[PDB]
């Protein structure tokens, strides 16, 4: 396998389905990435993460640099080895969880250079440029100043990554579009990132309300290079994913249980004697073996197994959603799927 | 399979190894029973419990009657179905976790009759008689009065169980010896229980210090019927198990990680960069896949996966201990095993 190759197999309107091939594995797109906050996907063994269908997970640079530490993880062999996940890992840059033109110092430093270095020490497969994330709402002046700094930092990120031969040869680098909700700033940002050149392009700064997010995506995603993956950071509700895919997004990150009829809160007393599985159609191991009543009990009792079973179901639901999206786009029936999904999820 | 059959395959001194056959499965003795406090073995799926070698688990009548409730579990199909463990389950009576000759009332009633009924509603395979547990230390007068009440309650337990045909036909009933540390009271209690007749006999009221416990076991276990299982309640340190087996016990219940060189506390900073598994010889899935350094990180970070991995290792260590005990007794080399175990565990 190559360092990085994105192939589009099928399209429907702005929606795409395809594959990212990398040295550690293939990523089916559109993709949902479980989040491994402190070198673990909460309450799941990596083998269980994989069994839900996940092709890639996300690691948080901010949290790992604080505990257990990036240099420590490198000395122990890198994040993949440390946590026992051997497939691709995307790391964020830290711009959300964390000031001057050099970078930021904080109490528990980060800069374009140090962020890229940390992601190298972790052994990330997909590295994110270090950005300045613009609060919402933002005045046009502030959004502009902030986007411009982020594009300067994107070039510094690019140069840092490229200066590290092992990283340049084995990992990919994504740039992050900024500009708040303003079309001209999003265009300027897209142009700047494309001039620098990246392996993929994230839409940052969103996640305001859904209508507003979708309006910004309507004009922002077509600005990005068509032939590279489009990653919407920080957006994970099922409905938000469906509409973002309809607007050209390829990648997403991560008592409430998801069902095809909408979310339920399993702690509600109505579930105390309900022998049905969490969802009627879900193929996951939890829905095969345990009732709503049992999981209700476990979560109300504070038992770790309740967290384990709820998280495995929810991740498996997300991966089933992504599979249904991929198949419907490849079959040219994604519009119909989106309509059917919503009429039931919100019935 | 029969309702209940205990067979002794091999002996060495007072130690025995054999099998209890029951309708839901075979129990290899000497046996260690993981504890399922609120209808779950902490942080483990039942399939993971089984993969460690466990043949039987323990459920706590006190806790289940409070949450989710015994009548509720029966309406949902019984404890086996509710939690997804299809092998034997032993339930305690509640005499430890919880006054008059009728029973006890408390704030979050129990009596011999209601305890047996609760265990029936849960669908327990091995039911414990309801006892009065004697505090330690106890004066001879108090220990005697208390033991006598427990023997009256043992007869009421026997009569309650037998009056329930489905329970009598499908479950087993164990009696509990009392008498504190006094040889004459332990003898009186053994005699009373044998006159009533049970499928197995527990030594209650112990777990004071190890020397004292072992002295009491020296004279108390030979008093119990030889041809039935001997269960020491509430005693679970590895050293305590080895010496209790040497005195004729067959059954036991459940940051610290067990190793063959002694326990370690994985939170200690000395483990922060230790790439070795928890134990050098352990065959468990955790020791095959993850380092001390990773588990150190997880436990210090409060992550659920740390609890999951520590518990699976510890239970697997206990089951490996029990297997080594069983094999050594069957091979007539248990004395040597006990000596070798201690010289290393305490090196
Ligand atoms: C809170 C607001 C709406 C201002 O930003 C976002 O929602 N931002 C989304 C986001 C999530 N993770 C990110 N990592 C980086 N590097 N940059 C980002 O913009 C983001
Ligand atoms: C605290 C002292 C030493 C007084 O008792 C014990 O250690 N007792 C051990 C024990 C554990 N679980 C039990 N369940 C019941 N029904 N009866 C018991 O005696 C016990
Ligand atoms: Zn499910
Ligand atoms: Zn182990």
């Amino acid at each position: 396998r190559p360092r990085f190759s994105f192939s589009i197999a099928a399209r429907e309107g702005k929606a795409r389905t395809g594959t990212i091939e990398m040295k550690r594995g293939v990523i089916r797109t559109p993709a949902f990435m479980p989040v491994g906050t402190a070198a673990t996907v909460k309450a799941l063994k990596p083998e269980t993460v994989r069994a839900t269908g996940a092709d890639i997970i996300l690691g948080n640079t901010y949290h790992l640099m604080l505990r257990p530490g990036a240099e420590r993880i490198a000395k122990l062999g890198g994040l993949h080895s440390f946590m026992g996940w051997d497939r691709p890992i995307l790391t964020d840059s830290g711009g959300f969880q964390v000031q001057s033109e050099e970078g930021v110092t904080f109490k528990s430093m980060l800069s374009p250079e140090r962020s890229i270095e940390i992601q190298h020490l972790l052994g990330s497969d997909i590295v994110m440029a270090f950005d300045e994330v613009t609060p919402y709402p933002a005045t046009p002046s502030r959004a502009a100043s902030s986007m411009e700094r982020s594009m300067r930092w994107a070039k510094r990120s690019r140069d840092a990554f490229d200066s590290r031969k092992e990283q340049a040869e084995n990992a990919a680098l994504f740039g992050i579009q900024q500009g708040s909700v303003f079309e001209n700033l999003r265009q300027q940002s897209a142009d700047a990132l494309a001039e620098i050149g990246f392996d993929g392009y994230a839409v940052g700064g969103l996640s305001e309300g859904q209508d507003e997010m979708f309006r910004v995506l309507d004009f922002s995603v077509p600005m990005l290079p068509d032939d590279k993956p489009h990653y919407l950071m920080g957006v994970g509700k099922p409905d938000d994913i469906v509409g973002a895919v309809e607007r050209g997004i390829d990648m997403f990150d991560c008592g409430q249980a998801f069902t095809w009829d909408g979310p339920i809160n399993i702690r509600n007393a109505r579930f105390s004697e309900d022998l049905k599985p969490l969802d009627s159609e879900c193929h996951c191991a939890v829905c095969q073996k345990w009732s709503r009543a049992y999981i209700h009990h476990l979560i109300r009792a504070g038992e770790i197994l309740g967290a384990m079973l709820m998280t495995e179901h929810n991740i498996a639901f997300y991966q089933q959603l992504m599979q249904k999206i991929r198949d419907s786009i490849s079959e040219g029936r994604f519009s119909q799927f989106a309509q059917d999904f919503r009429a039931r999820y919100f019935a």
